[PDB]
């Protein structure tokens, strides 16, 4: 397991545009396109990231670029967030790829807003942490999957992931 293999699990793998648990525009591993209610736009969108003419529909291989780009996008997001990184930077491998996933889902800036929660991480405070997380719009929205990711937090397993 590492947090490819984790995302993957986590966000499926669509080759048509579609809408992701919000109800916005996505395509391939939880690319999100806009938010747009455009249908129009999100093509326009897909179009620009693939640089081609796609009317909507893409290649696996294609799908699997623009993941490996968005993975790298999100660590670079923490990388650059004063709040984040410090936390990053503390964690183990594990925990990483947990912090990867949800600035993958969230953004960063919706990372960074779960202030006492990274406090908590920071501390090694892991229990409290994993009840904290939960206290979220987040968990209440996507629970089996924000379970998954708080395990991994609680744990720094992939026990959640021997799926």
């Amino acid at each position: 397991m590492n947090i490819f293999e984790m995302l993957r699990i986590d966000e499926g793998l669509r080759l048509k545009i579609y809408k992701d648990t919000e109800g916005y525009y996505t395509i391939g591993i939880g690319h999100l396109l806009t938010k747009s209610p455009s249908l129009n736009a999100a093509k326009s969108e897909l179009d620009k990231a693939i640089g081609r003419n796609c009317n909507g529909v893409i290649t696996k291989d294609e799908a699997e670029k623009l993941f490996n780009q968005d993975v790298d996008a999100a660590v670079r997001g923490i990388l650059r967030n004063a709040k984040l990184k410090p936390v990053y930077d503390s964690l183990d491998a594990v925990r990483r790829a947990a912090a990867i996933n949800m600035v993958f889902q969230m953004g960063e800036t919706g990372v960074a807003g779960f202030t006492n929660s990274l406090r908590m991480l920071q501390q090694k405070r892991w229990d409290e942490a994993a009840v904290n997380l939960a206290k979220s719009r987040w968990y209440n929205q996507t629970p089996n999957r924000a379970k998954r990711v708080i395990t991994t937090f609680r744990t720094g397993t992939w026990d959640a992931y021997n799926n």
